[PDB]
């Protein structure tokens, strides 16, 4: 499913993303942008063998199982395709897992070189949530 911008704020808003460890709405819509284009069935491989799946583009080296990314954890208990899913409870459980290890949303290379220091509630402006 291709979200759109309102759409998946008030997705993400349901799901309890909203100042999540203190990250507000536009700070999350604005990752999913940059990494997917709103697509929950993206997916990247990288150089390493792993790949980033979903709206949010997680990783298997670390967060899902995909079967073929050998010496990987699989530190949120799901298979990585549950990660393209049009619902997208999978990808916000296991994105509240990986925003709380330490790092906060510098884990998402997108929101750190994109979104980060940016008036990110432009992202969500005109939506009704
Ligand atoms: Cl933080
Ligand atoms: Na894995």
């Amino acid at each position: 499913k291709v979200f759109g911008r309102c759409e998946l704020a008030a997705a993400m808003k349901r799901h309890g993303l909203d100042n999540y460890r203190g990250y507000s709405l536009g700070n999350w819509v604005c990752a999913a942008k940059f990494e997917s284009n709103f697509n929950t069935q993206a997916t990247n491989r990288n150089t390493d063998g792993s790949t980033d799946y979903g709206i949010l583009q997680i990783n298997s080296r670390w967060w899902c199982n995909d079967g073929r990314t050998p010496g990987s954890r699989n530190l949120c208990n799901i298979p990585c395709s549950a990660l393209l899913s049009s619902d997208i409870t999978a990808s916000v459980n296991c994105a509240k897992k990986i925003v709380s290890d330490g790092n906060g949303m510098n884990a998402w290379v997108a929101w750190r070189n994109r979104c980060k220091g940016t008036d990110v509630q432009a992202w969500i402006r005109g939506c009704r949530l």
